């Protein structure tokens, strides 16, 4: 059983704009409490004249940060949190992985990541990810990172798996 289930659940309900034009129709503040309540922490991060409204919001020590254009979500981030969930990733399901590989397929094979980073820009969208749970391995301790840019693998590494 996993505890803070539903705060990392939730999180997949955040969703970052897909417009590189106008950066509409990423999640809205209105949406982020109704699904979290009121934020924790909020400001305002300005640089020249674009200037996003940041959000984060705090449970059991995992935290979820969202930060906004206009009221549409450019980025978000949960840290802090990891599945209880059964082994099941070996090191011939990372040796697998490859690069050019979709964020999608990966989720299909591997399952959800424990945490995840994700931005975009007008250029160009990035994403890292991490299973530190899931993993079949002597250790205890093991995790994969991957990294993501438009949606597919760029690069991967693993701590005690390999």
């Amino acid at each position: 059983k996993t505890e803070n289930l539903d705060f990392r659940l939730s999180f997949n309900k955040i969703k970052v704009t897909t417009d590189q034009n106008h950066f509409s129709g990423g999640t809205s503040i209105e949406q982020l409490k109704q699904w979290f309540g009121d934020p924790n922490k909020s400001e305002q991060r300005n640089a020249g004249n674009i200037t996003l409204d940041s959000y984060t919001w705090v449970k059991d020590g995992a935290v979820i940060n969202a930060q906004l254009y206009k009221n549409s979500t450019v980025a978000r981030s949960i840290s802090n949190f990891s599945f209880s969930r059964e082994a099941k990733i070996g090191k011939e399901d990372y040796d697998e992985l490859k690069i050019g590989e979709s964020y999608k397929k990966i989720v299909e094979k591997l399952g959800e990541p424990d945490v995840l980073s994700q931005s975009m820009s007008s250029d160009k969208e990035e994403m890292q990810t991490v299973w530190s749970s899931g993993i079949k391995t002597k250790s205890s301790s093991a995790t994969i990172e991957l990294y993501f840019e438009n949606g597919l693998l760029k690069n991967k590494t693993q701590k005690d798996l390999e």
